[PDB]
C-alpha cells in the first residue's frame, strides 16, 4: 500500500463521519478529534501526489524557521507569500497589535524554536543568547543520547499566547532513535486536510532529513496526529474529486552536499526528484 | 466492542513488532515510537480490568494537581506513596538538588497547570496570582467559546526543565467540544505499558469528568497519543498471561454531589460502580 492512502482514509473518514463544527470565521467545517497516521521516511519522500503541494513553499518557511526569524517579510521577499496576511496592517490591527510594525509576526515559531522563555520585543530585536534553543538541544541529545525519550521541541508557549498573530498549530515535536534511525512525531492540535496539512507533513518530513542528515542517521517515520481535524465546507466538492484520482509514487528528496550543522542548510543543496502529481487544486 | 481491547492490541503489537531499546536505568524495553487509541466516556470508566488499577491513587494524585502542591508528602499522607522515591533525600540529590528539601519534586504538574512561567523557588513558596493558570483558563474557554481550537494546557515548559526531578511525561493535553460532549487528547512522550500506562489513562479520563461535570458538558472519548510506548523486558511474562484474561465490563463513575469550580471536588465526590477486575 502506497502512503498517500492513509491520508486520503482520514478525509474520507472526516466527510463520512465527522460533525458539522462552527469556525473561529463561521465558514463551518466537517471535524473529526483525534487522528493519526503513520508515512515512511525510508528511501522516498511524502510529498502528496494526488493535489500538487506548494514545495518551495515548504522548504523555504523551514529554512525561515530554523533562522529564527518571526518577520513574515523576510519569507516573503523569497516569492513565499503564506504568511503575508497574518502580517499585514489591516490583520495585526484587528487583534490590537497597532504599534506592532507590519510583518511582525510575534514570538512564532522562529522564536520560540530557538528562543523560548525568552522577553519579546519585535521582530528586529536581537535575542542572542537569549532564551532555550531547543532546535539545537534536540540535535546535541540525538547524538550523546539517542535513548532518550524526552526530546521535545515545543512551540506551544502558555505565556507568550498574547502577543502571537496566530498560535502554534503544531504544539509540539518528538523525535526518536532505534536501529540507526531517526523518526519524528507532531502534535497538530489543528488541522485544515485541504490546505494545510499535506504542505505541513512535508515541512516535518523535511526537518527530520535535515536533523538525521546531520546526526549521521537514516530517516525512518514521521508520525502525524492531529488534534481537531477538519475539512471545511466548500472543499467538500473538490475534495470528492481528488480522492477519486490515484497516488502516484513518491519522489525522493537528495541532499546535495554534506552540511555539518543546522544552520548551514540552503536551497541549492535539496533537490526533489520524480515528483509528478496529478493538476492542481484551488482551495 | 470492548474498549480495554485497544490497550491490549497495542501490548499485543509492541511484543510482536516492537525493537528492543535501552532505558536510562540500562533495564532494556520493546518499544514502539507513536501510537493512539480511543477511549470512550460514554456512560462508562476506562479503570482496566484485565489487572487491578490503583484507583485511590489517581483520584488523589489528580485532587492533588488540581491543589497545584508540588510536595510528595502532601500526597503521601493520603496513602498515595507513588511520588514519594522521587522526592527522597538519596534521588534529590543524585540529580544535583541538595539544598532542594524532602518530598520538593520541583516545578512539576501541579505548578504547571497553575503557574506555568512563574519563578519557581521551593514547594512551601507562596506563588499565589503568578504566573498563567492554565487549568482555569481551558474551563473559562469551554464555557465561552467550545468551538475552541486552542483549549489546550500544556505541562512541558523547557525553561523549568532543569529544575525538574523528572520531565512531565505528559507534555500536554487537549480539550474539545462538540454535540455538548467534552473530548481530551493527552500527547505522552513515554509511556510504561505495563504500569503507568492503564493509571494514566485512569487519569485523564477522570479529569475530562471533572472538567465536563463543571463546564455542564457530558463526557466524549479520550484520545490516548503515546511517543515512546514500551514494555519493559521483564514484564513481558506477566503481561503474556495478562493478555489471556478476557476484559469484563467497564464500571461507571459516579459524581455524588454537584459541585461547582474544579477546586471544589474532594474525594467523597467521587463513587466508583461495578468495578470488578481480574487478580494477580
Ligand atoms: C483557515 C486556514 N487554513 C489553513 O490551512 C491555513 C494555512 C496557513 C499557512 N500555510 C502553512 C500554508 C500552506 C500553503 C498555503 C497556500 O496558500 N498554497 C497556495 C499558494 C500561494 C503562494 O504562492 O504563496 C495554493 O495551494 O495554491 S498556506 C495560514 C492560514 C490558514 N488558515
Ligand atoms: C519504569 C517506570 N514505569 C512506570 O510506569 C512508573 C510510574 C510512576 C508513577 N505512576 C503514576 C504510578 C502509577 C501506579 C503506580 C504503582 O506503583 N502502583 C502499585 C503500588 C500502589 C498500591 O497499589 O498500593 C501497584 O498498583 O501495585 S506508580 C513512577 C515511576 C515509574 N517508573
Ligand atoms: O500549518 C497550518 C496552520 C494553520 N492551519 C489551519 C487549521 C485551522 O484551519 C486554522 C487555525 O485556526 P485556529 O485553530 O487557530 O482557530 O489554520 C493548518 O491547517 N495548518
Ligand atoms: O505516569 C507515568 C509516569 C511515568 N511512566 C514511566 C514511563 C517510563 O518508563 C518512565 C519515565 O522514563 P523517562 O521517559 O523519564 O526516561 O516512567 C509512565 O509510564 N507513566
Amino acid at each position: 500500500q502506497h502512503g498517500e492512502l492513509q491520508y486520503l482514509r482520514q478525509v474520507e473518514h472526516i466527510m463520512r463521519c465527522g460533525f458539522k463544527k462552527e469556525d473561529r470565521t463561521g465558514t463551518g467545517t466537517l471535524s473529526v478529534f483525534g487522528m493519526q497516521a503513520r508515512y515512511s521516511l525510508r528511501d522516498e519522500f511524502p510529498l502528496l501526489t494526488t493535489k500538487r503541494v506548494f514545495w518551495k513553499g515548504v522548504l523555504e518557511e523551514l529554512l525561515w524557521f530554523i533562522k529564527g526569524s518571526t518577520n513574515a517579510k523576510e519569507l516573503s521577499s523569497k516569492g513565499v507569500r503564506i504568511w503575508d496576511a497574518n502580517g499585514s496592517r489591516d490583520f495585526l490591527d484587528s487583534l490590537g497589535f497597532s504599534a506592532r510594525q507590519e510583518g511582525d509576526l510575534g514570538p512564532v515559531y522562529g522564536f520560540q524554536w530557538r528562543h523560548f522563555g525568552a522577553d519579546y520585543k519585535d521582530m528586529d530585536s536581537d535575542y542572542s543568547g537569549q532564551g532555550v534553543d531547543q532546535l539545537q538541544k534536540v540535535i546535541d541529545t540525538i547524538k550523546t543520547n539517542p535513548d532518550d525519550r524526552r526530546i521535545i521541541m515545543c512551540a506551544w508557549n502558555p505565556k507568550d499566547l498574547p502577543l502571537m498573530a496566530l498560535p502554534p498549530c503544531h504544539a509540539l515535536c518528538q523525535f526518536y532513535v532505534v536501529n540507526g534511525e531517526l523518526s519524528c512525531q507532531l502534535y497538530q492540535r489543528s488541522g485544515d486536510m485541504g490546505l494545510g496539512v499535506p504542505f505541513n507533513i512535508a515541512s516535518y518530513a523535511l526537518l527530520t532529513y535535515m536533523i538525521a542528515h546531520i546526526t549521521g542517521l537514516q530517516p525512518g517515520d514521521f508520525v502525524h496526529t492531529l488534534g481537531d481535524a477538519h475539512i471545511y465546507l466548500n472543499h467538500i466538492e473538490p475534495l470528492k474529486i481528488q480522492l477519486q484520482r490515484e497516488p502516484r509514487p513518491f519522489p525522493k528528496l537528495r541532499i546535495l552536499r554534506k552540511v555539518e550543522t543546522i544552520d548551514d542548510f540552503k536551497v541549492e543543496d535539496f533537490q526533489i526528484e520524480g515528483y509528478n502529481p496529478h493538476p492542481t487544486i484551488k482551495m
